[PDB]
């Protein structure tokens, strides 16, 4: 990975909210993957700034490879997991878990 793009976690009160800052790359060049508890932020960004670099006044954008992993809390429900994008930055919706509903099991014969 060449540049770590900016995250905000959130903690609502039945989900988890990730959002990303990764503009100029269309959503569906967007792998973000959940595997074994553990959600994954993945893709390249190319800027026009080294196939033509010398026509270029002035660079500050980053550009490159990026690879954000994160862990998931215990609370959260992989199976649900949705995701969207608009304007350049990356919602990730997390849901929870349901808690467990308290039974008494009754016994057979």
């Amino acid at each position: 990975a060449q540049w770590v793009p900016r995250v905000d976690i959130k903690e609502e009160p039945n989900q988890f909210v990730l959002y990303a800052d990764l503009p100029g790359i269309d959503p569906a060049d967007i792998e973000v993957q959940m595997d074994k508890g553990i959600l994954s932020i993945k893709g390249e960004r190319k800027t026009e700034s080294s196939s033509q670099t010398e026509h270029f006044s002035r660079i500050e954008r980053r550009y490159g490879s990026f690879h954000r992993r994160f862990a998931l809390p215990d609370s959260a429900d992989a199976d649900g997991i949705t995701a969207s994008g608009s304007h350049g930055v990356l919602s990730i919706f997390i849901p929870k878990r349901a808690a467990t509903t308290p039974r008494r099991i009754q016994v057979g014969n």
